[PDB]
């Protein structure tokens, strides 16, 4: 699909067996999801942007489905104000910004 | 162009006759630039990012070129970690997300 930018580019994702809405964010290096359980090992990470940093749990090799496109990658979990799909998974679904 | 997301989508912008680097940021409602001088009156705005909220100065109707594309619109100035071109200007330059 072609997603204009008149409104926030929010899509449905499926992660960890759950459906969530998330923002496709070309300004995010990483994908950050609000608190939820994920399987496997995790390590702590600090990520920052406007307003400073939050601490998250980094889970690697997590499968996600973004707007019906499957991918795998690292997912950070923590107190993000909105779920964000960042470039580490946007690449995997073949997302480009075009103008 | 068609910009893939394997690296940050950084572009050159021109504002106030000066070239700067900025990030094309579909996760940003607005465009925020580091401290600089812009003409005219400003209005207060609070914006929220991953880490919390910051205060910025809102300047309207500012001439700005983004990767060679001319826009005229609102630029927030304040303590952003990096200059970000948000949706208010990405729509002016005709940018979409595509996958
Ligand atoms: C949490 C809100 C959605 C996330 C986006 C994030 C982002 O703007 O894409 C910024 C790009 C700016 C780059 C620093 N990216 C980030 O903050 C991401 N940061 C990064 O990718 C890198 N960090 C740095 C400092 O570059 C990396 C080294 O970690 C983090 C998400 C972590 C991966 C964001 O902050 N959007 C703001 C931008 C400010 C603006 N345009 O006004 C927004 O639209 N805010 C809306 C409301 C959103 C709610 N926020 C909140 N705290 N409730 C608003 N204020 O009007």
């Amino acid at each position: 699909p072609q997603i204009t930018l008149w409104k926030r580019p929010l899509v449905t994702i499926k992660i960890g067996g759950q459906l969530k809405e998330a923002l496709l964010d070309t300004g995010a290096d990483d994908t950050i999801i609000e608190e939820m359980s994920l399987p496997g090992r995790w390590k702590p990470k600090m990520v920052g942007g406007i307003g400073g940093f939050i601490k998250v749990r980094q889970y690697d090799q997590i499968i996600i489905e973004i707007a019906g496109h499957k991918a795998i990658g690292t997912v950070l979990v923590g107190p993000t104000p909105i779920n964000i799909i960042g470039r580490n998974l946007l690449t995997q679904i073949g997302a480009t910004l075009n103008f």
